[PDB]
């Protein structure tokens, strides 16, 4: 049951990393959300990449669909929570616009805020990705 376990597993773990990335954002721990960044974005790709049939089985898509509540639950707080963090930082650094949830904000950093929203951006876009794609997922 290979394929089973590691789509389980997988969903567990982006759950549970959305669920901690979540937390930290909250409580305004930035760096474990660089860090992680590549973990999360890595697991959601490689479970996407788990391509289950139309008729998946009962316990499989129980636990699955509750793993992706978490996540695009954790996820959509993270959305919000970073759109709205990145908008404010853009405003210390210069000026943010009245309207810009996209990747905009910072065109050219420079020194060390470069990689902060790059990373963040190039983030939101990728999440906003798994989200839409997650949902048009025909089979899960």
């Amino acid at each position: 049951m290979t394929s089973t376990v590691e789509f389980i597993n997988r969903w567990q773990r982006i759950a549970l990393l959305s669920q901690s990335l979540l937390e930290l954002a909250q409580r305004g721990e930035w760096d474990l959300l660089l860090q992680q960044e590549v973990s999360y974005l890595q697991s959601i790709e490689t479970v996407m990449e788990k391509q289950t049939p139309p008729g998946i089985t009962r316990s499989i898509q129980d636990m699955v669909a509750g793993y992706i509540k978490q996540t695009l639950d954790n996820e959509q707080l993270l959305k919000g929570l970073l759109q709205q963090r990145l908008d404010e930082l853009s405003s210390l650094i210069g000026q943010v616009l009245f309207q810009g949830p996209s990747a905009g904000l910072v065109p050219r950093g420079s020194g060390g805020i470069e990689g902060m929203t790059t990373r963040l951006t190039r983030w939101l876009t990728a999440l906003d990705n798994f989200e839409a794609k997650m949902a048009l997922l025909p089979a899960v």
